[PDB]
RNA sequence: GCGGAUUUAGCUCAGUUGGGAGAGCGCCAGACUGAAGAUCUGGAGGUCCUGUGUUCGAUCCACAGAAUUCGCACCA
């Protein structure tokens, strides 16, 4: 691309989460055309979010997509999050990369099974912030109801473990603003005010060796193969050379380009969820839950010894012990993988709540080095969250 | 990113919509012939692709995965 992308204010990159039906998809359109004015940005709509044909006529946004838009003091990345039930995985990533998110909830039904899911998978993963923002408040005119349901919101927040007293609420519509009517417009930013006064600044790696999470792959016809995500340190200055680490046998690459929203650049540091381009690289070679790096900074393996917390069901776990062979899956930064347990000679089974020390062997290799955090969900729900502690692989 | 379909002995394939699995061939024997092969007669041989949940009990259900494939989408 020949734009340019010209650094100014830090870049805080967020997303829209929670229940179905209710929001989310169109109150970002919203925010992104709001904002193509009251601080002259370049918006885009629905049509354009949602652009995928099955979300189009399923009428109910599958995979996330991103979208940016800016304010005086900070810049934005938005991910749009699907709500069904169906894709929290798809989400899951989407969200595990965001710096704060919007958390969208409906003034008419109120709290919902996919906005608790949401909410916990948020404290889960790692999210340090969230903005709540009342949706559809052009449905319901008694201003009493708004009391109740928002010291709802609250409540259930608080109970996942998170701010929610001191928890910033707009009160808004957004087809409304997304419409033009101005009294809610002005609600839009009301919340694109707090993504600055609440963020508050991320802190940047960047002295230390880069690494890239690969989290989507795209085949551009001008260029060649290109792939985004969340830089997790350092930087890529391109022309540089890469290394395209586990899951496939190890690539050798040289960065070839660093756009930032089809704007070009040439570099991309730490927190800027950004495309590489990769020469030599087809579409078929690279894949999400791959990472960029330093050449030499890092190795893919397969085995490795944990020490791992088994949340209770009192944290939505098991509730019945788990025994050699149990195999749930592994999720190491933009991705999981099922591996298999073998316990310690001297322990026969892991009660939910339990803590123990397990080697795991992974159907796939992955970068990993000693200490990496991970989380392991099986069936539906988190089974609990433990780090390598000595790979063996 | 989203959907279908198939996985049952070494090979080819039936079977059960929860009660604890077969044929043929190929494999190991005794039988006939100097012996091959044919063929007769006997046995051995399955984590029913994997893990969980439910259940008194799961090869089949549920929730999570794998390998093949076959269609769709998307495009810094
Ligand atoms: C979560 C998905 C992927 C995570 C991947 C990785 O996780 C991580 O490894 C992470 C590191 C800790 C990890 O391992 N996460 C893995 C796990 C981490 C878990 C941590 C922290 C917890 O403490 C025990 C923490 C949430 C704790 O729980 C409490 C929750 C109680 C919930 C009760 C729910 C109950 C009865 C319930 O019926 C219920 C519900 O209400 C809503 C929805 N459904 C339900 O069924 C409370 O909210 C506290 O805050 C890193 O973040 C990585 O970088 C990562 C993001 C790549
Ligand atoms: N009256 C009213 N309707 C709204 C409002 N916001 C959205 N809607 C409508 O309700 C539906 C919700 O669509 P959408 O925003 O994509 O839902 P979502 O929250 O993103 N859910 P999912 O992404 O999981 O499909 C649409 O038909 C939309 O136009 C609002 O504030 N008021
Ligand atoms: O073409 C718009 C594009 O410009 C960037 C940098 O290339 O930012 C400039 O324009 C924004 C819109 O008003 C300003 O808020 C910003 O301060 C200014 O540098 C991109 O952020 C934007 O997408
Ligand atoms: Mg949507």
């Amino acid at each position: 691309a020949k734009e340019k992308f010209e650094r100014t204010k830090p870049h805080v990159n967020v997303g829209t989460i929670g229940h179905v039906d209710h929001g989310k998809t169109t109150l970002t359109a919203a925010i992104t055309t709001v904002l193509a004015k009251t601080y002259g940005g370049a918006a885009r709509a629905f049509d354009q979010i949602d652009n995928a044909p099955e979300e189009k006529a399923r009428g109910i946004t599958i995979n996330t997509s991103h979208v940016e838009y800016d304010t005086p003091t900070r810049h934005y990345a938005h991910v749009d999050c699907p709500g069904h039930a169906d894709y929290v995985k798809n989400m899951i990533t989407g969200a595990a990369q965001m710096d704060g998110a919007i958390l969208v909830v409906a003034a008419t039904d109120g709290p919902m099974p996919q906005t608790r899911e949401h909410i916990l998978l948020g404290r889960q993963v790692g999210v340090p912030y969230i903005i709540v923002f009342l949706n559809k408040c052009d449905m319901v005119d008694d201003e009493e109801l708004l009391e109740l349901v928002e010291m709802e919101v609250r409540e259930l927040l608080s109970q996942y473990d998170f701010p929610g007293d001191d928890t910033p609420i707009v009160r808004g519509s957004a087809l409304k603003a997304l419409e033009g009517d101005a009294e809610w417009e002005a609600k839009i930013l009301e919340l694109a005010g707090f993504l600055d006064s609440y963020i508050p600044e991320p802190e940047r790696a960047i002295d230390k060796p880069f690494l890239l999470p690969i989290e989507d792959v795209f085949s551009i016809s001008g260029r060649g193969t290109v792939v985004t995500g969340r830089v997790e340190r350092g930087i890529i200055k391109v022309g540089e050379e890469v290394e395209i680490v586990g899951i496939k046998e190890t690539q050798k690459s040289t960065c070839t380009g660093v756009e930032m929203f089809r704007k070009l650049l040439d570099e991309g540091r730490a927190g800027e969820n950004v495309g590489v381009l990769l020469r030599g690289i087809k579409r078929e070679e690279i894949e999400r839950g791959q990472v960029l790096a330093k050449p030499g900074t890092i190795k893919p393996h397969t085995k490795f010894e944990s020490e791992v917390y088994i949340l209770s069901k009192d944290e939505g776990g098991r509730h019945t012990p788990f025994f050699k062979g149990y195999r749930p899956q592994f999720y190491f930064r933009t991705t999981d993988v099922t591996g298999t347990i073998e316990l310690p000679e001297g322990v026969e089974m892991v009660m939910p709540g339990d803590n123990i020390k397990m080697v795991v062997t992974l159907i796939h290799p992955i970068a990993m080095d000693d200490g990496l955090r991970f989380a392991i969900r099986e069936g539906g729900r988190t089974v609990g969250a433990g780090v390598v502690a000595k790979v063996l692989s």
